[PDB]
Order: structure tokens, then C-alpha cells, then sequence
């Protein structure tokens, strides 16, 4: 059982759907320093790991801790009700459900029951940190042009596009542009990334947000961004399976 309350509904209400945009069911440990979910999609290409520490809500109250299974699009479904301003409490007692109250100017409370849910560390030559502006620009711009977008990076230049004879679309970028924030790398770095997978992973991202990429030559990458601070959300994908 346990009381836990954010203030932000709305910001909450993103990472679940965004989530849910690559599994349809997530096992969360909740215990007394956090809630902690990792999956694999089911392609296998996938891997989501989040990471909210206590810090991070107004109350934290773990009376013994928990791991409790959702169906994502149920949760996003009621989670969709919050405003940016929302407080949201999560509440479990003894029952095989959740209770989730969203209040603003007025309240208003749901249940999500609890399903049974089962089922980084690479030599990267290359880190980047950008806006979210640019990798959501980037992945709008490729949607429907290419199969995968190509990351190329060197000693100051990021470039995304995909070297073929389609159409060619490419976001450049050099530390004089304000999407991006820093650049490390150690050889020049090349590798390719499926387009729908990226499109999920930037779901909800915020333009402002700073996202850190990290990857090798034909190697997985590996996204993350930070939740108020001390939270956050981290993606490892392959480049080709």
C-alpha cells in the first residue's frame, strides 16, 4: 500500500503515453526511495527504463513496497483528464487496483485495476545534448521520407538524415545553433535508427527540454531525459536487429 502525489498531472500523464507508445502493459516497482519501469517493446528492438525518485512528488508515502502491473491505455485514458496544473494522487491499499484522483478546481477520482505483467553499457564514441525541439523536428521531417534516420556526428556537427536516393531531408547542427548544447566525440560517428520507433520516443517531449543522445558506428543508442531534476526517462535502441 501507498499515497503518492504529483503536482502536474499533465507532465505525468505524458510519460505514460508516451510508454504506452511502445507496450501495452508496464510493471512498476514502487518502493520506499521511488517507482522504477523497465520493458522491452515487443519487437525487441526497445528498451524504456524510468526512474522517479520520492524526491520528486509533494508526498511519498510507501507503507510496504509494491510492484504493481497496468495496462498503459487504460492508465493514459484516465491520466488524459489532468491539466498542467493538476495535482495527482495515486493511492493502492490492500485491493488489486489503484485508485487515481486528479484535482484542480474541482476533483474528480477513477480506478485502474492491476494486471499480472511479467516479462545501457556500451562503448558510445559520440554524445550530444539537444533541445527537444530539434529531435522532434527531426523525426517530423523523416516520418513518411525514409525507412531511418541517420545520425552522423563530429568534432562540432550533428547531422540527422539518411543517406540513400529518396527525397533527402537533414537537420544540421553546430554549437553556434541553440539546439545544441554540447557535443563530445572521441571519432567520427555513424549510425542508423528506425523512424517509428524514434517518433515514439520523442512523444510528448517537451521543445525546451535538454535530451541527452549518446551511440557508436553501428551501435544502439541511448536517449535520456530528466524529469524535475532528479527523475528520468531512458530509451536504448538498436540500429538494426
Amino acid at each position: 500500500p501507498f499515497e503518492i502525489v504529483f503536482e502536474g498531472a499533465k507532465e505525468f500523464a505524458q510519460l505514460i503515453d508516451t510508454a504506452s507508445k511502445l507496450i501495452d502493459e508496464a510493471a512498476f516497482k514502487v518502493t520506499e526511495d521511488g517507482i522504477s519501469m523497465r520493458a522491452m517493446d515487443p519487437s525487441r528492438v526497445v528498451l524504456i527504463d524510468l526512474n522517479l525518485p520520492s524526491s520528486i512528488f509533494s508526498k511519498y508515502e510507501v507503507v510496504e513496497p509494491e510492484t504493481i502491473g497496468v495496462n498503459l491505455d487504460h492508465l493514459k485514458k484516465i491520466l488524459k483528464r489532468g491539466k498542467a496544473k493538476d495535482t495527482l494522487i495515486l493511492k493502492k491499499g490492500e485491493e488489486n487496483f489503484l485508485e487515481i484522483t486528479i484535482q484542480g478546481t474541482a476533483t474528480r477520482t477513477f480506478r485502474v485495476p492491476l494486471i499480472d505483467v511479467e516479462e545501457p553499457e556500451l562503448p558510445f564514441t559520440a554524445k550530444v545534448v539537444v533541445l527537444g525541439e530539434v529531435l522532434k523536428a527531426a523525426v517530423k521531417d523523416a516520418s513518411l521520407v525514409s525507412d531511418s534516420i541517420k545520425f552522423i556526428a563530429r568534432e562540432n556537427e550533428f547531422i540527422m538524415k539518411a543517406e540513400g536516393e529518396t527525397q533527402e531531408v537533414e537537420i544540421k547542427l553546430t554549437l553556434e545553433d541553440e539546439g545544441l548544447l554540447d557535443i563530445e566525440v572521441q571519432e567520427e560517428t555513424k549510425s542508423a535508427y528506425g523512424v517509428s520507433y524514434l517518433s515514439d520516443m520523442v512523444k510528448g517531449l517537451g521543445k525546451a527540454d535538454e535530451v541527452t543522445i549518446k551511440f557508436g558506428n553501428e551501435m544502439p543508442m541511448q536517449m535520456e531525459y530528466y524529469i524535475r531534476d532528479e527523475g528520468r526517462l531512458t530509451f536504448l535502441l538498436a540500429p538494426r536487429v
